């Protein structure tokens, strides 16, 4: 897998953003995750959370798995880094999202997630409290 440059056009939810790529803009959703909906028990926190993280970040990548790289709704499906740091991963170690929507050959950081959603859980964070 490899990083390719992004750069955030706007923050949208938990496990959704705009960004631009290849110099068009394109909503992501985050590889393997599910957060909670804004009016959902930590939906606020979990949009906050991603908000500050990519709005804070000096450096959005974007990186690809091996299968599909745009969703049904036209949404691309990748691991998205603010300054080198996952947010899938940080989400997850947080307890602001459930691994999720683990697709066999899009399926690359499924065990790193899981151990982070582990520790979560054992930190009783946030969705796990
Ligand atoms: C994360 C992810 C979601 N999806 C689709 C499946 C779900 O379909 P349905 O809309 O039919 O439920 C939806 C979940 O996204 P949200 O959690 O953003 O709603 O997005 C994929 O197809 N591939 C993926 O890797
Ligand atoms: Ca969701």
């Amino acid at each position: 897998l490899h990083k390719e440059p992004a750069t955030l056009i706007k923050a949208i939810d938990g496990d959704t953003v705009k960004l631009m790529y290849k110099g068009q803009p394109m909503t992501f959703r985050l590889l393997l995750v599910d957060t909670p909906e804004f009016n959902e028990k930590y939906g606020p926190e979990d949009s906050a959370f991603t908000k500050k993280m990519v709005e804070n970040a000096k450096k959005i990548e974007v990186e690809f798995d091996k299968g599909q790289r745009t969703d049904k709704y036209g949404r691309g499906l990748a691991y998205i880094y603010a300054d080198g740091k996952m947010v899938n991963e940080a989400l997850v170690r947080q307890g602001l999202a459930k691994v999720a929507y683990v697709y066999k050959g899009n399926n690359t950081h499924e065990q790193l997630l899981r151990k982070a959603e582990a520790q979560a859980k054992k930190e009783k964070l946030n969705i796990w409290s």
